[PDB]
């Protein structure tokens, strides 16, 4: 299907230490923000301690309440990028349209943290929201949701649930990385132009895993794992011209095929990252799908 027409003019208009290329994150971040600003939303800073050491959190509360579990929402970054203030654009809109309360989570990066860290900081941080959901006046069971590498640890959390005697109600997965074993073809096809490309993916590899072989392990690759029976239902929302497209709606198919309660969402002329791209309407449509998706869990 053609580009977006927004989306063709922001590829069109686009032009480190560590520390820079993470600034430079925030910086580009921060101007969507401002180029289309939240909604104001209540929130609240915290700490959970987690096995691996204290994860800062924030819950948002929405304006008012009408959905029965807690989120918890892991950020993408390709594991080295982003935080809370990054993704505040889509978590205030995940919070105020879904009427949901929400604990963004500011998991370890890497390098300096390395695979499979976060995963453990993300259980934790769940198995939390569970024990305080209560007190919320929530059901104890939640919603796991994250875009990009954050929808891969949502996944790899909802796989390790019941392991975990982790209550999921549902995951909701953002253009998810799922397989980095498998080249696909839209992995061969969207490699480069489309904002998220193969170098960057193969750097952000480098970063997180420890060793090459790590890829091949469930907890960094979730679609390898042969038994998704019993998993969360599941939300897939995946862009057009995405690398990360095929591996999305692969892993949605499988869920489908395995008895998973599975919607499957691809958005047309639309490229990875575009539910944290506010200029972009398919974002809040997509957080419309969220909503849409959720009032079905009960």
């Amino acid at each position: 299907m053609p580009l977006d027409p927004r989306v063709e003019q922001f590829l069109a208009q686009m032009p480190l230490s560590l520390a820079e290329a993470r600034q430079q994150f925030k910086q580009g971040a921060l101007l969507l923000d401002q180029m289309v600003p939240p909604p104001p939303v209540d929130t609240e800073d915290g700490t959970v301690v987690t096995t691996h050491g204290p994860v800062r959190i924030r819950r948002y509360i929405p304006d008012r309440l009408r959905f029965s579990h807690p989120l918890v929402f892991y950020h993408g970054g390709g594991f080295v990028f982003g935080d809370i203030d990054t993704h505040h654009g889509l978590v205030a809109r995940l919070c105020q349209t879904v009427g949901a309360t929400v604990i963004s989570v500011d998991y370890s990066l890497a390098p300096e943290a390395k695979f499979p860290v976060p995963v453990a900081e993300c259980i934790d941080v769940a198995r939390w929201a569970a024990h305080e959901a209560p007190g919320w006046g929530l059901k104890p069971s939640i919603v796991v949701a994250g875009d990009s590498a954050g929808g891969n640890l949502a996944a790899v959390v909802s796989q390790r649930a019941k392991d975990e005697s982790l209550p999921i109600a549902a995951q909701l997965l953002f253009y998810p990385a799922l397989d980095m074993v498998h080249e696909t073809p839209s992995k061969r096809d969207f490699a480069r132009g489309y904002l998220l490309e193969a170098d960057a993916m193969q750097w952000f590899g480098e970063q997180y895993l420890r060793t090459p072989d790590d890829v091949s392990h469930p907890w960094a690759s979730p679609a390898l794992s042969p038994d998704l029976t019993g998993l969360p239902p599941a939300l897939v929302i995946t862009a057009e011209y995405d690398p990360l497209r095929d591996e999305g709606e692969a892993y949605a198919e499988a869920l489908r095929a395995a008895g998973v309660p599975t919607e499957q969402i691809r958005f047309d002329g639309m490229i990875h990252g575009f539910m944290t791209m506010p200029i972009f309407p398919q974002m809040e449509a997509a957080i419309e799908a969220v909503a849409r998706f959720l009032e079905r869990i009960d």
